[PDB]
């Protein structure tokens, strides 16, 4: 129940997600940067029975950057963990792969990290 | 239509996916390695209108490593592109995040790469 | 001249480096976490003629985790950029590879990110 | 003694390195792709007393992409392990950071993987 809701990262992007009882993540993502405009569909999975020892809750999700406004021919996955409590966070690393020619595949994938909080930066 | 079906990676893992008309990926993943046994639910997204210039089709998906057999308290995301043709491939990089304590969060995430083909290694 | 000196990251680790006129980085690294004790040799490279348009200065370095105290059978590389000015930073992502058996090579490499500043956290 | 010498990756790039007795890597790197021409200085570190149980030898190195021909305002680090024997390899993952403006720092770093062998692809 800690994951469902709206999350904001350090770039100004916004992430609205519903966490289903058995592990589904669904929602929408709006990026403040890049070749992106409006909301994009997201889907992912999370550990619906995490450890109870103070460990975070593992999760991940994907956005393909095609919507009613634009198609960037790219997709990002975020992998990370939810940490609950008063200053809850989802700490992630991400991989953004663009469709490329075979000759350019070596430079197809960017890597970065986003930290999400329940309140805006 | 090139993405739907069964895929095999260099580790001996197996990936069965359906690519929906508007960008959804759904299916199951069976890992040959790690703290894993049986099939796990996967969900993701792909670019349903890729470029037609020889560029690959961007995609990503997530597995949370909880199923009827085991719970590893972890999740992997694969980010990559589908390359069609006679020797079709899905070339990926992945991030595997384990739920950790805050003190151990610096070592929460493994990175690697998997190449998937339509035939077994 | 902005890079030479002592840097501190969010984990409490300390990085003393000399940037040579033609691109060399040399120094020592002390990690506050992990299988590490004391100072370890570091070496790397940086762009000694960066752009002057407000872009950062690309750089990277490596530590192998063997010194007079311990040998962790591992090595980390940090890749990033130096950003000068009043609140100077070195923003990095890193890869930590452990020596593994072939069967375990898929889980040989951790990924993360460190931000270094001139003052302690 | 297994690391010293010339190595070739899947892209057609060439890596000549000397491994010093106490952990230093020095040499030159020539990339077959990207904003690169000629040889570039490399420096890094390796575990000079690896485990003897069949585990690989952890290592890493950096190239800043500035030489007598070009300056790409970028640097790559490779992190990986050397695996000896008849078909020796250095298996790596790499991070390529470009100097960027602060607004573009989110897209500063590419990630990939290179496999090096003693003979050309
Ligand atoms: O430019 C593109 O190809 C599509 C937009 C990508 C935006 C990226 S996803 C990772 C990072 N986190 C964000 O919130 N935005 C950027
Ligand atoms: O050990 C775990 O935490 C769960 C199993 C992880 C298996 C990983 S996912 C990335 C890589 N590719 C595979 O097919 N298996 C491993
Ligand atoms: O545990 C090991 O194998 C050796 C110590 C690794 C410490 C890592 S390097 C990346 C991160 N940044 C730090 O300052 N410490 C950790
Ligand atoms: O384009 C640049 O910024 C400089 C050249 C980068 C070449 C990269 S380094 C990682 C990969 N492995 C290679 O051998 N070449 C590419």
């Amino acid at each position: 129940a800690g994951i469902t809701g709206t999350w904001y990262n350090q770039l100004g992007s916004t992430f609205i997600v519903t966490a289903g009882a058995d592990g589904a993540l669904t929602g929408t993502y709006e990026s403040a940067v890049g070749n992106a405009e409006g909301d994009y569909v997201l889907t992912g999975r999370y550990d619906s029975a995490p450890a109870t020892d103070g460990s975070g809750t593992a999760l991940g999700w994907t956005v393909a950057w095609k919507n009613n406004y634009r198609n960037a021919h790219s997709a990002t996955t975020w992998s990370g963990q939810y940490v609950g409590g008063a200053e809850a966070r989802i700490n992630t690393q991400w991989l953004l792969t663009s469709g490329t020619t075979e000759a350019n595949a070596w430079k197809s994938t960017l890597v970065g990290h986003d930290t999400f909080t329940k309140v805006k930066p």
